[PDB]
């Protein structure tokens, strides 16, 4: 579109198609990113693990395929982990191995089995374990009523309290995860299933369970932690379709016991385009952040981009914290973003009234714009981004029903898919000072909108013309006092 809508500060594959991230892991001062890669760049192409690395979660260096599809077996999604005691015996004492478990998909028969790869050069190159699969369709069949066509996406981590490796497997339309234990990463034993029917407050509409992750989260600050399982069900999300949700509970090394869930707080995004989220494991304690990323493309091959398809979301932290008196999952872009952005316009304590249009001089397609404001009762604040002649993507805050909305009815090209337009909403309240906060990462073909402390998030693809690079900040039905507005441009350099 002049430039194939390439994002200028989000990850996209150097060429061809990406789906969800895989094997997210920090090794030394390097963040590793793998992802489902389709180099054939049509719907029938074989999937492998693509690979990129960075020191800052932003400047990515593309690497060759890490786990190839081979011998009729495609390398479907999975996760990674460090084996410092060489419990796998795949490394040695001098360098314990880094490990990746992935689903092997036999294209012709459609079977799904679990496989292992290992790296002894700190994640540079990966070798498939000679004993693969480590979990055969035979082992899966007593737990998979398709007999091993629906067992995938292994999340694996070492459980200190119990001294075992833990594998969490998803089962698609059987609407459950299974928990398996191992001492050596290779020989697994089923322990339990976590089934939709067992989770109080989880709707029947939430089906097609994929992409589990599992970790402990500090539960606010309060010296206590909790176990989190995060997954991407194929149905049931706020914007409809696939979506990312998270559930707290306890874990004893064999089975997960979920807390009651609340539909109003379980989903990690209310837009269309944030799906297959994983977190970076092995993050040193001095950092201590839970950082997640997902693919933004809910439209398969439809996005009007040619040399690439699929983009990674901008990495964001995930935390549990009280907003009012409700505990929420809360997300914010990583603070590293502040190192690559520059203010183009800053407002402090500025009153906006119906009829004015602020931010009219700004031109950019890569922006990170904060607004914090005290709206009048019954006022509607609107921030139009990627604005041109007949194009705009409008973020509104409606005070009267406390709703953050993202409206793509006029974004640009919304003809590529029936779900490309419309309006997405999320609940967002004033804080106790009356202050509403909103932050929008704008890039060539996306918006990621955070409300409040990050209790509300809407991530969506958009395809405006390149010349649609204005902003317009307006208010109707009332005034607002803009405590701050910081419009920053973003550049990788
Ligand atoms: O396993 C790779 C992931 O992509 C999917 O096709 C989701 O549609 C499944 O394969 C899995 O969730
Ligand atoms: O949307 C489906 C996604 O998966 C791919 O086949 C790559 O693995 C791409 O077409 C696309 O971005
Ligand atoms: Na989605």
């Amino acid at each position: 579109q002049s430039n194939d809508y390439r994002p200028s500060y989000h990850f996209t594959p150097d060429q061809y198609w990406m789906n969800e991230p895989n094997g997210l892991i920090k090794i030394g001062s390097t963040w590793h990113l793998f992802f489902q890669h389709n180099p054939t760049a049509n719907v029938w192409g074989n999937i492998c693990w693509g690979h990129a690395t960075s020191t800052d979660l932003m400047h990515w260096a593309h690497k060759p395929t890490a786990i190839a599809d081979e011998n009729g077996v495609e390398a479907f999604t999975g996760t990674a982990y460090y084996d410092p005691n060489n419990t796998s015996g795949l490394g040695d004492s001098a360098n314990p191995p880094y490990l990746a478990w992935f689903t092997g998909y036999t294209t012709s028969s459609q079977t799904q089995d679990q496989r292992l790869a290992f790296s002894v050069d700190n994640g540079a190159t990966w070798t498939k374990f000679q004993g693969n699969p480590i979990i055969s369709t035979s082992q899966e069949a007593p737990h998979d009523i398709t007999g091993g066509l629906e067992s995938r996406d292994p999340k694996v981590f070492f459980h200190r309290q119990s001294g075992n490796w833990i594998m969490v497997l998803a089962h698609g339309g059987q609407d459950k995860l299974s928990f398996w234990t191992s001492a050596d990463t290779i020989n697994w034993t089923w322990q339990s299933d976590l089934k939709s029917t067992s989770i109080n407050g989880l709707s029947s509409d939430i089906t097609g369970w994929e992409v589990p992750d599992m970790f402990e989260l500090p539960v606010e600050g309060t010296e206590e932690t909790t176990w989190v399982v995060m997954m991407t069900p194929a149905e049931g999300s706020p914007a409809g379709g696939n979506g990312v949700l998270a559930i707290t509970g306890s874990f004893d090394g064999k089975s997960f016991t979920a807390d009651p869930v609340d539909a109003s707080t379980m989903w990690l995004d209310n837009g269309r385009d944030f799906d297959g989220a994983l977190s970076w494991v092995n993050v040193p304690a001095s950092d201590g952040r839970r950082i997640i990323a997902a693919v933004m493309n809910s439209y398969g091959s439809n996005p009007p981009t040619t040399t690439w398809k699929g983009m990674l979301s901008f990495p964001r932290t995930l935390s549990l914290k009280k907003v009012g008196t409700q505990q929420h999952f809360v997300q914010q872009p990583i603070t590293e973003l502040d190192t690559i952005s520059t203010s183009l316009q800053i407002l402090a304590n500025q009153t906006i009234t119906p009829g004015q249009t602020l931010l009219s001089s700004i031109r950019g397609t890569a922006l990170d714009v904060r607004v914090a404001f005290y709206p009048d009762a019954g006022s509607v604040l609107s921030l139009a981004v990627r604005k041109g002649a007949s194009e705009q993507t409008v973020i509104k805050y409606t005070q009267s029903d406390a709703t953050l909305s993202v409206d793509r009815t006029e974004s640009g090209d919304i003809s590529y898919d029936p779900a490309a337009g419309g309006v997405h909403t999320a609940k967002l309240e004033e804080d106790g000072t009356g202050l509403v906060s909103i932050r929008v990462l704008v890039d060539t073909c996306s918006v990621e909108v955070f409300g409040g402390q990050g209790e509300a998030v809407i991530s969506d693809l958009i395809f405006p013309s390149d010349s649609s690079d204005g902003l317009a900040l307006e208010v109707t039905g009332g005034n607002a006092v803009l405590q701050s507005v910081d419009v920053r441009s973003v550049s990788l350099e």
